[PDB]
């Protein structure tokens, strides 16, 4: 009844699941590959989720374990690390001092669901790929947000597998409420909704309300989900803002997709994706129109609506643009 030496050596690395920049490579080795298993079952002890929604724990392990089984591991970037990260990162937000008690355990629930499931399937090519190579995924979903449309209905499906149930003991109205949240949430992470995403971030930071704790005002759901769908498109597009050693290893990964995906584009015959060229890329210029682009303008107006909770994590962008661009040949 005592860990095994390894158990212990995870169980000490996810002592720092509250911290940005969490050794989430590390834990999934450690784990077995299992990051995103043992990062959720972590996070939901801690935030007594399990208590709070009657949630049984062999239920919550086998679907965690169903979830993490659909990701694919033979996919460089978009896998169960990624997904684990993700969770990880949304949990760290929620606990931003700007949102003090400002979420139910609902609306928690909702976000931390919705991204461990966000990427659930996801075959290592673009929405793009899919469409003009009339996949079936392609086509079930009318060439719209094929990929989230994907993820939510298996993460959903995947509820229906043997004790899998892990909303089992929820009222209907709970149930709904989650499930409707749930969707707005990943449908957000389609990156052709970014701009709009960001001009409804801005929008809500022009007019924002502070309220008598120093907290933010939600107080309507148009703008307590945009918050949450915004949240979650930051935790998706943070690898920049973490610790250079993690945001390298993230962009070794997403180049080692994307440069997939654009061999395959050559060897159909298409004309290949934007920076997805293997022969003639510039891996430190894509990362820097990345960051210049979208994800420092997300960022910095996140931080903006949270300021000052996000200096670091904004600092520390900045830190990683620099020296991506310093080191352009
Ligand atoms: C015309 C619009 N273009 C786009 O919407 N995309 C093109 C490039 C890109 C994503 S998502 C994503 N990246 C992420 O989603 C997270 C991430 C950021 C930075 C390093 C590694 C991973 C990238 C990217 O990184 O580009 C640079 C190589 C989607
Ligand atoms: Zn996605
Ligand atoms: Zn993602």
């Amino acid at each position: 009844g005592v860990k095994t030496e390894q158990e212990d050596v995870l169980a000490k690395e996810l002592e720092d699941v509250n911290k940005w920049g969490l050794h989430v490579f590390r834990i999934a080795e450690l784990s077995g590959n299992r990051p995103l298993t043992v990062i959720m079952h972590t996070i939901f002890q801690e935030r007594d989720l399990l208590k709070t929604f009657k949630i049984p724990v062999d239920t919550l392990i086998t679907y965690l374990m169903t979830l993490e089984d659909h990701y694919h591991a033979d996919v460089a970037y978009h896998n169960n690390i990624h997904a684990a990260d993700v969770v990880q990162s949304t949990h760290v937000l929620l606990s931003t001092p700007a949102l003090e008690a400002v979420f139910t355990d609902l609306e928690i629930l909702a976000a931390i669901f919705a991204s461990a499931i966000h990427d659930v399937d996801h075959p290592g090519v673009s929405n793009q790929f899919l469409i003009n190579t009339n996949s079936e995924l392609a086509l079930m979903y009318n060439d719209s947000s094929v990929l989230e449309n994907h993820h939510l209905a298996v993460g959903f499906k995947l509820l229906q597998e043997e004790n899998c149930d892990i909303f089992q003991n929820l009222t209907k109205k709970q149930r709904q409420s989650l499930r409707k949240m749930v969707i707005d949430i990943v449908l957000a992470t389609d990156m052709s909704k970014h701009m709009n995403l960001l001009a409804d971030l801005k929008t809500m930071v022009e007019t924002k309300k502070v309220t008598s704790s120093g907290v933010l005002l939600l107080d309507n759901y148009s703008d307590r989900i945009q918050v949450l769908q915004n949240m979650v498109h930051c935790a998706d597009l943070s690898n920049p803002t973490k610790p250079l050693q993690l945001y390298r290893q993230w962009t070794d990964r997403i180049m080692e997709e994307f440069f997939r995906q654009g061999d395959r584009e050559r060897e159909r015959g298409m004309e290949i994706s934007p920076m997805c060229d293997k022969h003639n890329a510039s891996v430190e210029k894509s990362q820097v129109g990345f960051i210049d682009y979208i994800v420092h303008p997300l960022w910095e107006t996140w931080a903006d609506l949270v300021h000052p909770d996000a200096q670091d994590i904004l600092d520390t962008l900045e830190d990683n643009r620099e020296w991506y661009q310093s080191t352009i040949p």
